[PDB]
């Protein structure tokens, strides 16, 4: 059905057509030049000025102004239509998760004596997200990660999301110590990676691809003919999300093997956007598809010798000859009823070792929906109970809460 | 095979071996082995000593053999066991899953200490499991890390016989003396008989 928001958007005939921003330290993080890059449509006009300013709070912090025109970048000249503006911040308020510091970043369209045409806004976080000696950095710091996976999901609604479940699942997550979510398996609702930004959590952004029922499971994308529709799915997440500072690290999906397709879109995203990491799984999650070795389930000293996907144990992993990559669990410790016990041994090989720098539970909410008997009593229903067959019965509710947002 | 050079009394144990005055004492010692010894075809690593601390005359010698014979690693314990003067990560007594966080050379558990960032070399344990008089419990663990871990490759057990001498008391019956047992003093007792077999060759 149509489960998310339908809008109408007015814009002027010359327009803000994209934008970007990028933001570049020194070795200190005292000094950041914040790289906007503005993109038009319609006619050029001499006239048209972009002004990008920076603000914290009510106080500007800084400010540029630029007539269109890049620079030369190749034999054919530059882009005529887009603009690069370069601002220096002196001791910016650096963005965590711990302490989510934003600016506000207004970039304006105007002609040269002044009215404007149209203002474009984003939430600007300074921070950086690299891999440095095997070990994930943000701001110079190892990250432990914190993680949960989390479904879009309402007992009542479906997959229907509010900004008030939104914020009762942000606020239970990090009074639950929890740092980081990863939105599985898709591009989350657009106002979910805002109240990251406010609230504070890494977020882990991964492209709607899946394709776990297939035999092999790389059937699809290692054959050319879906390499274009896997790279829409990869490129329209990455143009959409590319400005929230919660967004830390790129997925490619999901539990579709390891094709070629993966190998591609891996490398077109380190090509458009060198700030994020990439993570993947499939293939045995330590493919060149990915900067961030992700296993699925390993245990923390137990191998399962699988042929041709082997799981490790994560500690074994790491010191897989020629292994360099840190090691993040992207779904680990099931949480299907009565379960997580043994957490404990991830928490102390986290701690313990460098390059195992956390994981993300599985998963946050049960995905049971409600179902009326004959008094008109609600219960909770699993799979099965809708005459849907066949299907996986209660492997639905794996969720830390239940659904409607009680703690297990 | 290993060179004649230790230092261990030293305070640091890197006095002599950071000394470019003791360059030429330290450098017959190793260069006159491998000339002696360097076509057996038994000896497959070079060892640089043992417990000398991490000086420049470890790297400079450490260069020294890779030049005249490539054929074989190069392996030396001192300064933390994974210092540029060595191929293989070479730990004294480090423990198989707990770590021991001592200050400027930490021992690391074993399995820990293959997966610090930047590390690439396999470990063997030059030193381990110390089988003084009844021991060797928790045996089993390194020999399961072993099996497992493709990096850890082994070790090396202290040690083989006991250090044992033989007095006689005043009937002639002989028996087995340790350290103190000939006036020596100061001594280390019975640190001397840490052997797999008696000094007679009998097993323990
Ligand atoms: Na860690
Ligand atoms: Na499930
Ligand atoms: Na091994
Ligand atoms: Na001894």
């Amino acid at each position: 059905g149509i489960f998310r928001d339908v809008s109408l958007l007015h814009k002027p005939t010359t327009q803000i057509s994209d934008f970007h921003v990028a933001t570049r330290f020194n070795d200190d993080f005292s000094r950041a030049v914040l790289e906007a890059e503005v993109q038009m449509c319609g006619e050029l006009r001499d006239y048209l000025r972009v002004t990008v300013s920076l603000w914290q709070g009510e106080t500007q912090v800084a400010s540029g102004t630029a007539p269109f025109g890049g620079e030369i970048i190749d034999e054919r000249g530059g882009y005529a239509d887009r603009v690069t503006l370069r601002l220096n911040v002196e001791n910016p308020k650096l963005w965590s998760a711990e302490i989510p510091n934003l600016y506000r970043a207004v970039v304006e369209l105007h002609t040269a004596d002044g009215t404007l045409i149209e203002a474009e806004a984003c939430d600007v976080g300074f921070r950086v997200v690299r891999i440095e000696n095997g070990l994930l950095l943000l701001n110079g710091k190892p990250l432990l990660i914190r993680g949960v996976n989390r479904h879009e999901h309402h007992p009542l609604h479906g997959q229907v999301m509010d900004e008030q479940t939104m914020v009762q699942d942000i606020l239970l997550m990090k009074q639950n110590n929890f740092n980081a979510v990863r939105c599985s398996h898709y591009p989350n609702h657009p106002l979910w990676y805002t109240l990251c930004d406010r609230y504070g959590l890494y977020v882990v952004d991964e492209a709607n691809i899946e394709t776990h029922g297939m035999v092999p499971m790389n059937r699809l994308t290692d054959d050319p003919r879906w390499l274009p529709a896997m790279s829409e799915r990869v490129t329209r997440m990455v143009q959409r999300d590319r400005n929230h500072p919660s967004v830390i690290i790129w997925s490619l999906g999901n539990e579709s093997g390891h094709g070629a397709n993966h190998d591609a879109l891996y490398r077109w995203i380190k090509s458009v956007d060198p700030s994020r990491p990439v993570q993947y799984e499939g293939g045995g999650a330590d493919t060149t598809a990915t900067d961030i070795i992700c296993p699925m389930y390993a245990r923390v000293d137990e191998d399962q010798p699988f042929p041709a996907v082997p799981k490790w144990s994560i500690k074994k992993w790491l010191s897989l000859p020629g292994e360099t990559r840190p090691l993040i669990l992207c779904e680990y410790a099931h949480a299907m009823g009565n379960s997580l016990g043994g957490f404990a041994k991830y928490w102390q090989a986290f701690r313990q070792y460098p390059r195992l720098q956390g994981g993300f539970v599985w998963d946050w909410v049960d995905q049971s929906l409600i179902k009326y008997d004959e008094n008109g009593n609600p219960w909770s229903a699993y799979g099965g109970d809708f005459g849907d067959t066949p299907n996986d019965r209660q492997f639905c509710m794996n969720g830390l809460v239940f659904a409607d947002r009680t703690p297990h």
